[PDB]
């Protein structure tokens, strides 16, 4: 599924991500924009053999099982394919665990490099929420 910007904002709010761990909804929308361009089916292979999955590009090295990432963990206790669904629930629940792991949203390199410290409210501007 390719979400619209306000559509994704609304779904993220519906699943409790707005202001989760102190990160406003604009931060989460911005992260999704630059991680996946709002496409739930986005997958990207990393140099080390792991893969990033879904709207928030969650990595099989730690967070989900894809059966092809040797010596990795599955800390969200889900198949990585669950992070590709049109319903964002599994990606949101896993992202809640990731952003609680110690480094906040810095876990998302595109957030740090493209969203952090910018006017992230622009991502929700005009949305009926």
């Amino acid at each position: 599924k390719v979400f619209g910007r306000c559509e994704l904002a609304a779904a993220m709010k519906r699943h409790g991500l707005d202001n989760y761990r102190g990160y406003s909804l604009g931060n989460w929308v911005c992260a999704a924009k630059f991680e996946s361009n709002f496409n739930t089916q986005a997958t990207n292979r990393n140099t080390d053999g792991s893969t990033d999955y879904g709207i928030l590009q969650i990595n099989s090295r730690w967070w989900c099982n894809d059966g092809r990432t040797p010596g990795s963990r599955n800390l969200c206790n889900i198949p990585c394919s669950a992070l590709l669904s049109s319903d964002i629930t599994a990606s949101v629940n896993c992202a809640k665990k990731i952003v609680s792991d110690g480094n906040g949203m810095n876990a998302w390199v595109a957030w740090r490099n493209r969203c952090k410290g910018t006017d992230v409210q622009a991502w929700i501007r005009g949305c009926r929420l």
